[PDB]
This record gives structure tokens, C-alpha cells and sequence, in this order.
């Protein structure tokens, strides 16, 4: 019995099912829905939400939860594209680690303990709070919880200067199938390599993450600029880009949002340096005097106001904020990772198609620098030298447009379908904290497929993770043999035949 397990071992903070609007069970369930496309009626719903408050309740609870038949679903920041930290087709027991948001600095070392429940935003406040120099390279989007993150890497401004998030973690806690709670040293070297990038729900439970902190000046610079154009001068802009983010040196990073209407092409080009504006500028106005950007648009400010800043917020202190949304759209987006140049035509053809859905937008990041520097297999993430861009397809949509649905992600089909012969091959490239199921997945309930799962799996599994796919299955069969963390794209444990 689950509640009687629960109780007896003071794991206190739980709600049973119910769909009343007004139940703290459906408040809970919809607090750290981040993707509207999943929080509908007839979606999947967990038995019971489980907040544990200390790395002991959540040992505990994983432990009750085995005593039953449900399938353990693990929530951090609940990002997840595809809504996979709240959603099972088998009944499932939600544990929401909201309340595991805990950062310890330590100034001595410059390293932090940071439970897993913590978003990237409450990470970065802690870090400003402790010190004026110190920062941490990790995504842009304050909600996103650190434990789906950098279980699945975790890109961002800094990644040119600094790699992912996971490729900066030097301990961790890892809560396993059977509730032990093993360190690095524990956890051995195979497993503390595959939680560092090789995917959210797969290993066992993240309870902290130990990271090192990384310098940055006590000034930085910061740009946010949209451009308002046509296509034949965005189709410049971005073409030029794609080399610019490149012959850029580490210290900078600048990427790009796009979007269009008909006629109007608008492109936000988000910049940063490691340095002051008098450079910043220089060097833009050297390699880049096409973006027209004027000594006002570059903004000097502490590290902890630029990550504010970038990521369109009032204030610091509004990273600290982990239910502030910014953007309450469903959205369905998927990924390329590039090796080759992207002809004009490319982005062309790109904005041609965003001009008729504007609903729709990109996200593009050049790689480079640092992501060039680490070695395909020091993380799970495969894709450092030789990989140029990454290129984000996204569409999106408020509650009004929910009618359009169909349309906005037949529209992002089309787009992929476009880009396919100018991005990466054999195979398609992908990233797992993109996770996309389009690729598809394991049913592991069908015995015919689970038999089968690795190589049917091999379809995502080397997009995401290449010739790192052999390793992270030894490491699965480590440390979740019965693969009691699984979920439709998770890694499967080796073929067993005892
Ligand atoms: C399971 O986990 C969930 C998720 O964590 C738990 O739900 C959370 O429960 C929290 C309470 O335990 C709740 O926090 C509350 O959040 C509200 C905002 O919604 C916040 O305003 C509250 O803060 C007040 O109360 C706490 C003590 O509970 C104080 O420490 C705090 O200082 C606040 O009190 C001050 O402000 C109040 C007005 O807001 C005044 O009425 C009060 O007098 C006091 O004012 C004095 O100090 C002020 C500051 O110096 C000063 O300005 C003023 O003049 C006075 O001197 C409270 O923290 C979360 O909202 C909730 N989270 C969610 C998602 O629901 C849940 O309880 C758990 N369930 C179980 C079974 O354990
Ligand atoms: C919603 C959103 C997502 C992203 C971005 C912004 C916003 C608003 N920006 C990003 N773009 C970038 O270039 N860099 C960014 O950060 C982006 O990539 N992005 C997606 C997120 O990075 C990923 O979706 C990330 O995995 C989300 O992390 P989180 O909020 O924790 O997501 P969850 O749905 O809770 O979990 C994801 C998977 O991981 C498992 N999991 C969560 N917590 C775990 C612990 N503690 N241990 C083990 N596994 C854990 C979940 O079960 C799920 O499978
Ligand atoms: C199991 O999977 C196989 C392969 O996808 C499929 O042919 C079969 O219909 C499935 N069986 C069940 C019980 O769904």
C-alpha cells in the first residue's frame, strides 16, 4: 500500500488523484506544465503526486513506489517538448521534486551542490548572490529545472566559452531503482559518465547535481536587437551569420530568433561578450557592420543581469521566480545540428516559409570555440568539432488558436521535410533535450518490441547521441537492469537472455 508505505516513512507531502480545478492534486499537476499542448483532459494523468523533501523521501519514495505495479514519472522543471516527465500510457506515480530546489555555494572550491528541483533561474540568482564573478554555463530559460537539463547537457550563452552544463558537473547524487543513494565515487565512472548528457529518466533519480563554477568579469556585454527587414536582406543577415558565429573567438557568442509576416522579416540577434562594450562593439562593427548596431544598443552589466537580461526579464530577482511565465503557448518544435555551411537558398527558402506562418519561428546557435574543444565522448553529447550550427524550428500557439493545431504542425513538418538536404545525414542529427518523438518510440509493454528495443531504438539513439549510443546501454545495464526508469525513447538495458 503506497499512502501507508509513504506515511511510515514520513514522506508526508502527497495528493491522490482528482480532477476538481480547484485540488491541490490538479494544482500541483498543471504548476510545472510547461508545455500547454500537454495539460488537456484527456491526457494521461498520474495515481499520485509525490513532493519529497529531502534526498532520504526520495529515496523512500521510489522504494514504495516498487512495492506496486506503477511506472515512476520524474518531474523537475517539467520542460520536457514532449511532455514525458508528466504523461505515461501506463498508470504512473508523479514525483515532483519542486521541493528539492535547494543551492549551496561553496566559495572556497567554487563549486555548488544544487538539488535537482532547482531551476536554472533560482541556480543563477544563488550564483549573483554569492559573488560577482562567478557564473555557470547552462540554457537561457530561467523556468527550465536543472534536473532534465543537465541530464540531457544543457546549452546556452556561454557554451562557446564554457560547453554544456553537464560537461561542468564533478559529483552527483544519484537516487538508483532500488533507492541506494550513491555518489560519483559510488556510482562508478560508466554511470556518472551517462548521467552527464545521456538523457532525463533513465538512470534513476538525480537528487543533486555538484558543479563548477565558472569565471566570468564583473562586467559583461549584452546586446538585444530586432531587426525589422525584408527577405533579400534577412537572407544576407542570416547567410553572413552562420560564418560570424564562427570566426567569432570564445569570449563572444551571438545568435539569432527569427520570425516573419508576408512581407516583414523580423530577426532578434542576442549577443554576448565575456568583456566590456568598447570591444563588444568593435568587434561587431569589424566583422558584422551589417547588423547596424549603435553604440546604445550594447549594454554593460554584471553576469547575473545579462542571464536576466537575455532571457527578456525585469530583474535579477525574477530569476529566483520558478513560476513566472513568460510565455504560456503550447508549441511543438524540433532540430538540426548542421557540418556544413548552409547554402543562401537555405535560409532563404526558411524564411520564405516563416513569412507564411508567423506563428512559427527559429532559433539559431553557432557552435564552436569551446564545443569544438571536447572531445566527442567526454559526455554523453556527441556533437563537438566538425559540428557548425544548431537550428531550432518552433510553432506555437495561445488557446484561441487551438482550432489550428493540425495546420501549425503540418506547417513544422513541411520545414523539416525542407531543411533535410542541407543538415546533417546519416543520420539526421538531434539533441536529446529536444527530445522529439516524431522519431519514434518503445512501447514497453509489447514483449515483440522490447526484444527488440535497442536496435529499434538505435533510430533516436545515435541521431542523439552517436557512436556514444554502446556505452550509455553498458552503463543502463549498470545501473537499471530491470529498467524501472523508462519512458518511449529511454536507453534500454542490454538484450538479456539468462
Ligand atoms: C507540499 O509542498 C508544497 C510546495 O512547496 C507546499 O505548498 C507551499 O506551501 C507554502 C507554505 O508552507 C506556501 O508558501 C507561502 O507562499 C505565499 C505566496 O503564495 C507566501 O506569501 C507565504 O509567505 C508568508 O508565510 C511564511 C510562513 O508560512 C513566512 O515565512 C513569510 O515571511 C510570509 O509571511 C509574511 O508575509 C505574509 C503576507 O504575504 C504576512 O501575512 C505575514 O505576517 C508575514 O509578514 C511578516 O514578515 C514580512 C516579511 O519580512 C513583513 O513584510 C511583514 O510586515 C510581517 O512582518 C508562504 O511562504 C507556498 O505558496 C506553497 N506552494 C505552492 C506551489 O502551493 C505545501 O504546503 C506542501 N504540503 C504539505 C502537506 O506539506
Ligand atoms: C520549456 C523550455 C525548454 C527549453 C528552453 C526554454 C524553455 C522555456 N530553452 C533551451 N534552449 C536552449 O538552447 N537551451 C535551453 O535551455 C532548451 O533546451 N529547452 C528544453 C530543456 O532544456 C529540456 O526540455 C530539459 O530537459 C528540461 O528540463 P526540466 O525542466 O527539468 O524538464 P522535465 O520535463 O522535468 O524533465 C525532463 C526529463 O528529465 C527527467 N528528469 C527530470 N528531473 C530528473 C531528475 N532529477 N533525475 C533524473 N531525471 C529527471 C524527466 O523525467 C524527463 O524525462
Ligand atoms: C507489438 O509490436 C509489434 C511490432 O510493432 C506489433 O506488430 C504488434 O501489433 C504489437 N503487439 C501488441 C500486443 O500491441
Amino acid at each position: 500500500d503506497l499512502l501507508s508505505c509513504l506515511t511510515f516513512n514520513g514522506v508526508r507531502n502527497h495528493t491522490v488523484f482528482s480532477a476538481d480545478s480547484d485540488s491541490d492534486f490538479n494544482r500541483f499537476l498543471h504548476l510545472s506544465i510547461q508545455n500547454p499542448l500537454f495539460q488537456n483532459s484527456l491526457i494521461s494523468k498520474p495515481s499520485a503526486i509525490i513532493l519529497p523533501g529531502s534526498k532520504e523521501e526520495l529515496s523512500n519514495t521510489i522504494r514504495c513506489i516498487r512495492k506496486g505495479s506503477w511506472t515512476i514519472r520524474l518531474r523537475s522543471g517539467g520542460h520536457s517538448y514532449e511532455g514525458l516527465s508528466y504523461t505515461s500510457d501506463t498508470p504512473f506515480i508523479l514525483i515532483d521534486l519542486m521541493n528539492l530546489n535547494r543551492v549551496s555555494i561553496d566559495l572556497e572550491s567554487e563549486t555548488a551542490w544544487v538539488e535537482s528541483g532547482s531551476t536554472l533561474g533560482e541556480l543563477y540568482y544563488a550564483i549573483t548572490e554569492s559573488s560577482s564573478k562567478l557564473g555557470f554555463t547552462a540554457g537561457w530559460c530561467p523556468t527550465v529545472g536543472t534536473g532534465g537539463h543537465i541530464s540531457g547537457g544543457g546549452f546556452g550563452m556561454m557554451s562557446r566559452k564554457y560547453g554544456l552544463a553537464a560537461d561542468n558537473v564533478v559529483d552527483a547524487i544519484l537516487i538508483d531503482a532500488n533507492g541506494a543513494i550513491l555518489d560519483r565515487q559510488a556510482m562508478g565512472e560508466d554511470v556518472f559518465w551517462a548521467i552527464r548528457g545521456g538523457g532525463g529518466g533513465v538512470w534513476g533519480a538525480i537528487y543533486a547535481w555538484k558543479i563548477k563554477l565558472l569565471p566570468v568579469p564583473e562586467k559583461v556585454t549584452v546586446f538585444r536587437v530586432t531587426k525589422n527587414v525584408a527577405i533579400d536582406e534577412a537572407t544576407s543577415l542570416l547567410h553572413k551569420w552562420q560564418f560570424v558565429a564562427e570566426e567569432l573567438e570564445e569570449d563572444f557568442t551571438l545568435s539569432v530568433l527569427g520570425g516573419a509576416d508576408e512581407k516583414q522579416v523580423w530577426l532578434t540577434m542576442l549577443g554576448f561578450h565575456f568583456g566590456l562594450k568598447t570591444v563588444a562593439k568593435s568587434t561587431f562593427d569589424l566583422l558584422f557592420p551589417e547588423l547596424g548596431l549603435v553604440e546604445e544598443d550594447y549594454l554593460e552589466m554584471s553576469w547575473g543581469e545579462s542571464f536576466a537580461y537575455l532571457a527578456g526579464l525585469e530583474t535579477v530577482s525574477q530569476l529566483n521566480n520558478r513560476f513566472l511565465k513568460f510565455d504560456e503557448r503550447a508549441f511543438k518544435t524540433k532540430v538540426d545540428l548542421t557540418k556544413e555551411p548552409l547554402p543562401s537558398k537555405a535560409f532563404y527558402g526558411l524564411l520564405e516559409r516563416l513569412s507564411k506562418e508567423p506563428n512559427g519561428f527559429i532559433a539559431l546557435n553557432g557552435f564552436g570555440g569551446q564545443m569544438s574543444k571536447i572531445s566527442s565522448d567526454f559526455t554523453p553529447f556527441p556533437h563537438r568539432s566538425g559540428t557548425r550550427l544548431m537550428v531550432e524550428y518552433i510553432v506555437a500557439w495561445n488557446q484561441s488558436e487551438q482550432k489550428k493545431k493540425t495546420e501549425f504542425l503540418d506547417w513544422l513538418e513541411k520545414v523539416y521535410e525542407f531543411m533535410k538536404p542541407f543538415v546533417s545525414k546519416n543520420p539526421r542529427l538531434g539533441y536529446v533535450n529536444h527530445i522529439d518523438l516524431d522519431l519514434g518510440g518503445i512501447d514497453w509493454g509489447n514483449k515483440t518490441v522490447v526484444n527488440n528495443a535497442i536496435e529499434i531504438s538505435r533510430s533516436w539513439g545515435e541521431s542523439y547521441f552517436l557512436s556514444n549510443y554502446e556505452r550509455l546501454i553498458r552503463a543502463k545495464t549498470l545501473i537499471d537492469p530491470n529498467n524501472v526508469f523508462n519512458h518511449p525513447q529511454s536507453i534500454p538495458p542490454m538484450a538479456n537472455f539468462d
